[PDB]
């Protein structure tokens, strides 16, 4: 009664010198089912608590597969364990092969980067009240919509910036809701594989010109999550 740790699907085979080691120091094996391939590991629970520790051993499953040359992959999300092989072929497979077809088609060669803005949030609120009108630092409903809005503008100027300066080297953009208060960007950009060095240098040649204003969080090599998912399909009871 080991079920299955399932790390991600790709399109290739992935060879056995590939080593690799997963959840509980698990040896991490590839399946090949009718041309793809599943990255997994034997579970011994049915369920795995999102710890720190157990986080990073997913995460690093794949980045180790992207690092050996499987950069073409959809990532699974932690936890998903399954029966056997036959619930892997009649489930998530089957039903699903021409989706994972066309998403493979997408993601070859390319890649996930993504772009955190974070600024201080107090300072540039007290700084904007300081601007060209300048009220006194209900009607409370009006006063705290044109801050919200003014605010909003402060933001956009900035993100505009980056977003017109980094577009032209991505195929696609996806921006989330800030994180934290002091966020104002959460961006993943779908990249050709051989653009990071550019894009690289070009997110800190748009920095220097907001000088020590921003901190910038950039991450350049990430499973791609955002770019890849999968709708639902009919299932039959």
């Amino acid at each position: 009664s080991s079920g299955l740790y399932l790390y991600g699907i790709f399109p290739d085979p992935i060879p056995e010198t590939v080593t690799l080691q997963g959840l509980d120091s698990q040896l991490v094996y590839s399946q090949i089912i009718d041309g793809f391939t599943f990255l997994y590991s034997e579970a011994k629970q049915e369920k795995y608590l999102a710890s720190r520790r157990n986080l990073i051993s997913h995460e690093k499953v794949l980045e180790q597969a992207m690092h050996a040359g499987f950069r073409t992959l959809l990532p699974l999300r932690f936890g998903l364990v399954v029966k056997n092989w036959e619930t892997v072929v009649t489930q998530l497979l089957q039903p699903y092969k021409a989706q994972l077809r066309e998403l493979f088609q997408k993601l070859a060669g390319r890649r996930e980067v993504s772009v955190k803005i974070f600024w201080d949030s107090k300072a540039e609120l007290q700084a904007m009240m300081d601007s060209h009108q300048d009220l006194k630092q209900e009607e409370v409903i009006h006063i705290g919509q044109l801050i919200e809005s003014n605010l909003l503008s402060r933001k956009e100027s900035i993100i505009q910036v980056f977003f017109d300066e980094l577009k032209p080297l991505a195929d696609e953009v996806i921006e989330s809701d800030p994180m934290t208060e002091d966020m104002i960007y959460n961006a993943a950009f779908l990249i050709p594989w051989e653009n990071e060095s550019i894009f690289s240098q070009q997110v800190e040649s748009i920095d220097h010109k907001f000088d020590e204003r921003l901190r910038i969080r950039y991450n350049n090599f990430t499973a791609p999550y955002t770019f890849a998912q999968i709708s639902h399909h009919h299932h039959h009871h």
